[PDB]
């Protein structure tokens, strides 16, 4: 339906929050991330693929792309805030009333146990990593917290099939 | 401190949300919103003085610049998301363990009893409406519902006072 | 790998050179544009699914995501451009020296003859279409060409099973 | 009146001009400004206020939201260029002209000789200073100069009051 | 010299403050408005060419380049304001102190006799009236009042070689 | 004729793709660099006519004045790009179709060996050199492959007369 789409447009329109704070001029929008959790997440579900590791693509794409989709309504609460702001029970809220045909993709993605689940969550950090790491090429000096970024992904099981990669990562630093 | 205002400048880096989701480019920011209120109230408390209504001057300016303080860490949540978000007890907690100094301002400010409470309430709504007026002007039309904000402030009882300045405002339309 | 991934990031900040041209502030940037076709992809994909017609999504869906790849390193050469400039031989080129395990989903996806090539050609101009839309709403008025795009559309046998929801769109101007 | 609010809702629109000069992406509006100093100025009357220096707040607030009021009309005339326009002279003009209500807390503002006046002197400098402070870390590199202002904050007697403060500002750099 | 060129390369980040006044959001720099200037002074004098009327093309491209010179010092201070600002006896001082060199050019064209200023007033006149007419169809519809710059074309004697292009002008609005 | 002059305005709106690419929050329109290429162009003309080598000027800023037009319509497709489009081979065929009255001028420009052409080339990037060091000052620290213009312009005869200009210029590294 016409109206769903263009709510999820506004996504094009919504900033990722935690850079307009930490003083980062043109911040991405929540739509850009987006695209570079869902590319990241095919990425490394074809390394996962060759690896040994098998993964259901098709829906771990799906959760990739409707894993923010509650913020088209909700926008980017940054985690600043989320100490005062139930994020979670809101996101949850949104999905059983707007979008209840992916509450399913978002229950499972909330738990990060299953392996699709845990690989977006990854895709979700890394891309996170990389763009900080970016807007650290253009000058900003306060994008601090990575080795802590990096340390949340060691800490799911599904990493383990990527340790050569995180570490290319954090050699950026 | 140094710390606190640090915190509170922030507001000039974070945009007034419903803006960004009607499609406006470039909104204001918080601060530059803010601003406004602190005019509009300054100038309608004038107006107020030579009708014989009482009002305590120094306490409406500073209720006026600290009404949106909390968005300083929880930014501005969009009406539209709260409805899935309890932004009121999100404000009041920032208020408490942040700007202490600032709570009973803050709590007059959201009862909208007291004269200057409601004063700073309808400066906040006009500065809000204006502000649709101009972005209407610069080619945006889906702001319509901002003005409805007339209505809002004709059910506080120091609109008596004013009617005749919110008729000119409708009257820009 | 980190640099393939830095790489399609760029698309986060070039913009869709289509509504520059046309004058828009503050255009979307490639990527944007792919959250939304691969976005319109998901949700028509399930249309069609219950609707008799059956769709490979994985393959859509990684088809949606890596349409505009290449523009990674070309940008989004505008239409009015290709008069000059064969964007679809330079295309093809970075797809398979760059992006060599992509290149048949490109190759796929310009023969816009199997249902998911279809889908996402139809999720690419519904975006652009909406996205036109949006603008429009924003106060720019020289975006009218855009909207042929649905009888583009309608020429792709897959709309067949759409015409409903093309009606929708084409109802919004 | 409508029309003054409409005028002076014009500083949300213009940019502080030094930032520009020296190569600052997205720059504060005068109006972001503004609120600052009123803030400032807000904060600083308390601190003032419990070290023994009574201070008359209602006209202190009054005179930080008015301060730069001018500009809404002149723009803010960037202090380089000051050498060859009399922006002061420009300044009074506008004021007995167009702000004949707010000529005397103009007047009084550029005297720099009573507390309140100081105090809001103060907070326009300390908001430039922590302005210029935030905008390094975000990379700019050029911005040295605004940090002189410390010393040109010395040179008011009020400042005796706030030392301290003016340390840990100057611990930022 | 390379300062003389840094200092000039301002222009590339200051805005044309008139549009900005009016609502404008991504108003185009003093530069790109020089750069139009100068490229319709180039296209205008052709025509004059093929018109019997001869001018000093050398004198008249320097004379585009030069014309707004002085702004990169003092800004572009809009209209609105140069009722309480001398631009003009700023203007002759900067380039009396810090663009000598340029002070004929800027002299003859104050002066607005010879053909070649008239020539690039003119030129001047169509960027400004080409660029209102570009921003309207963004969307913005307060720039009327800049139409009425055909009218001061008209009241130049070297408009008489150029009325069919003034009428095809005009006929954009 | 209205129509060119409209098309040619397009370079406003248009990026210098390479800082974008680069990460450049806002960088300068075409016409912005062409702006400062034309006064780039007049200040070393100057230059060398004091210094024995005569120039025709006239050709010298017509040929800086037009000599990235082509750009208003095929925009300005990075160096990044250059290895899979012919941006060469599409901006003589424009010139051809869309400006043939400057085609002479541009494909001299292409030649870089009369004096106008290699003193237009070295203002091309000259203005460039100096806008990589703008924004290194803004923070942005991958721009160093810019600075390397300098040996490109050493190897044009030109520069023989301007040895001690480039050094100044390298000297800003
Ligand atoms: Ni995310
Ligand atoms: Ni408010
Ligand atoms: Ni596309
Ligand atoms: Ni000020
Ligand atoms: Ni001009
Ligand atoms: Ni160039």
């Amino acid at each position: 339906m016409i109206e769903k789409i263009l709510l999820v447009q506004t996504l094009k329109r919504l900033p990722r929050m935690g850079w307009l704070i930490k003083g980062v001029q043109e911040p991405e929008s929540i739509a850009d991330h987006s695209f570079g959790v869902a590319f990241i997440t095919l990425v490394l579900a074809d390394v996962l693929e060759k690896r040994g590791k098998r993964i259901d693509v098709e829906k771990a794409l799906k959760m990739a792309i409707v894993h923010d989709l509650a913020e088209a309504i909700i926008t980017d609460i940054p985690l600043s805030a989320q100490e005062f702001v139930d994020k979670d029970k809101a996101e949850a809220l949104v999905f059983k009333k707007v979008f209840p045909e992916f509450y399913e993709l978002y229950r499972e993605y909330q738990e990060c146990s299953s392996p699709e689940a845990q690989l977006v969550r990854i895709a979700d950090k890394l891309d996170m990593i990389l763009q900080a790491y970016q807007y650290e090429l253009s000058g900003n000096k306060n994008l601090d917290e990575f080795w802590e970024a990096i340390e949340e992904i060691k800490r799911l099981e599904l990493s383990k099939y990527l340790e050569d990669i995180l570490n290319s990562v954090g050699r950026l630093k």
